[PDB]
Formats: structure tokens, C-alpha cells, sequence
């Protein structure tokens, strides 16, 4: 996160750190708990990934330093990538991780609500992008979970900022015209959370952008509302 502040423990209980084991253990991506055996993340996160055996999901973490060899985690049973996915810039940048065990809900880990069909028309005024990603173009993964309040941008406005790209209604953008506050390297897969009528909704998944926090280059996110049916198709299969 560029231009953010340390989060308080338990502020974003849906937020997870998705670690890889190959070649060495390190944070790979963010993700959001959406069900007791489900993590919603970005599909691009799995570019390297040949098997889910190398993944580890950590829930209820504020600081990366809390993760050691004895720290409990959730294994990944299955990686479900949207079948129309080619690349982050083209869309369909959505993936589900089916966990090997059930997440026990508590004050340190619980699910975030998906947006509603009727809520495609609602105006979100209180949106936050969270993660352990970089604070500048070239740094390292942060220890403490960072947060930043970002305004949502229209598709027409986002499309003007991304000449040569096609910004679909399946993407949502967030950013300040002047920049200064944005998601950065290591924040992808994580949530774009918006509070509406005292309840938090998963509005977007951190996907791509031209650099970090640059003037007139908003962060591009998977528009979760456009994928509710696909999430239910995958999570509610008979
Ligand atoms: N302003 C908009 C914003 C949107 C989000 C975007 C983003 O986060 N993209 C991801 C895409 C990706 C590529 C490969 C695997 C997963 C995700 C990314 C992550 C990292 C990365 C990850 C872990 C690291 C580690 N452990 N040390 N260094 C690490 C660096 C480097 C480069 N790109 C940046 C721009």
C-alpha cells in the first residue's frame, strides 16, 4: 500500500496472506475470506503455481512476523481460476481457493459479504484497499497490514486514464487524480472493502495498474458484483 497507515489488529478480519512454499516461503498475494472453506483472490497470483500443495493461507494475522514454522495455516485443496482468464489487464482476474479445512469464525477471522445484485446501482463512499505490499515502487513486503481510504472512479473516468487498454464493466477503479494513495506490488488478490449501511462489502479484488499511486493512473480491480453468480456457481455446486 502506498500512502497508507498501519491497521489495528482485527480491523480487516476477512484479509488473508497467501504464502507460497516454492522455492522459499514468502507472501505471494492477498485474499478475502468469503466462506468457511473459501478464499477469494486474483487469478494472476497463480502464474507460477503448478500445484496447490505449495500454498499456505494465514488468517488472523496483523504482522507478517507472526508467521513462523509453528504458526497454524490452511492448506489449499483446489485452485479455481475463472475459465475466461488470460491476463489481469484483459479481465476475469478472479480465483477461489478451496481450503483443506474449515475456518473457525471469531473476532480475528470472519467473512466479508459479497455485493448484492441490487447493490450494482449503490454509491460506495467509504472504500479501503488493504495489504502487506510495497509502500513505494521499489521496497519490500511490509510487516504490518496497511490500509488506505480510496475514492471509487467511474468506468468513463478510468478509461480516459488508460488509453490503449479496454476498461470493461467487469473492472472497477479507485484512485485520487493527484495519486499519493494506492495499492502496490504485493497487494494484488486482496480486498477493496466498502462500508455501506453499517456493513462491509467486497467491492473489488486488487488486480493491476500503471505503476503505484501515480497521478491520473487509478488502481484497477476485479468488480466483484459482476462475479457473484460465478462465485455461487463454484462455491454452491451440488
Ligand atoms: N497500483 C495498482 C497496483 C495493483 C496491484 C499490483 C500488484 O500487486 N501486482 C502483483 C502481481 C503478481 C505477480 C506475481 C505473483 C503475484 C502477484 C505483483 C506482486 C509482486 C510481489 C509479490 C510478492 C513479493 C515478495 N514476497 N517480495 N516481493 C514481492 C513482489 C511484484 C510485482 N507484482 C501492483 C499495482
Amino acid at each position: 500500500i502506498v500512502g497508507g497507515t498501519a491497521s489495528v489488529r482485527g480491523e480487516w478480519p476477512w484479509q488473508v496472506t497467501l504464502h507460497t512454499t516454492s522455492p522459499t516461503q514468502r507472501h505471494l498475494c492477498g485474499g478475502s475470506i468469503i466462506g468457511n472453506q473459501w478464499i477469494l483472490t486474483a487469478a494472476h497470483c497463480f502464474y507460477g503455481v503448478e500445484s496447490p500443495k505449495i500454498l499456505r493461507v494465514y488468517s488472523g494475522i496483523l504482522n507478517q512476523s507472526e508467521i513462523k514454522e509453528d504458526t497454524s495455516f490452511f492448506g489449499v485443496q483446489e485452485i479455481i481460476i475463472h475459465d475466461q482468464y488470460k491476463m489481469a489487464e484483459s479481465g476475469y482476474d478472479i480465483a477461489l481457493l478451496k481450503l483443506e479445512t474449515t475456518v473457525g469464525y471469531g473476532d480475528s477471522q470472519r467473512p466479508i459479504c459479497l455485493p448484492s445484485k441490487g447493490d450494482r446501482n449503490v454509491i460506495y463512499t467509504d472504500c479501503w484497499v488493504t495489504g502487506w505490499g510495497y509502500r513505494k515502487l521499489r521496497d519490500k513486503i511490509q510487516n504490518t497490514l496497511q490500509k488506505a481510504k480510496i475514492p471509487l472512479v467511474t468506468n468513463e473516468e478510468c478509461q480516459k486514464r488508460y488509453r490503449g487498454h479496454k476498461i470493461t464493466h467487469k473492472m472497477i477503479c479507485a484512485g485520487y487524480r493527484e495519486g499519493g494513495k494506492d495499492a502496490c506490488k504485493g497487494d494484488s488478490g486482496g480486498p477493496l472493502s466498502c462500508k455501506h449501511n453499517e456493513v462491509w462489502h467486497l467491492v473489488g479484488i486488487t488486480s493491476w495498474g500503471e505503476g503505484c499511486a501515480q497521478r491520473e493512473r487509478p488502481g484497477v480491480y476485479t468488480n466483484v458484483v459482476e462475479y457473484v453468480d460465478w462465485i455461487l456457481e463454484k462455491t454452491q455446486a451440488v
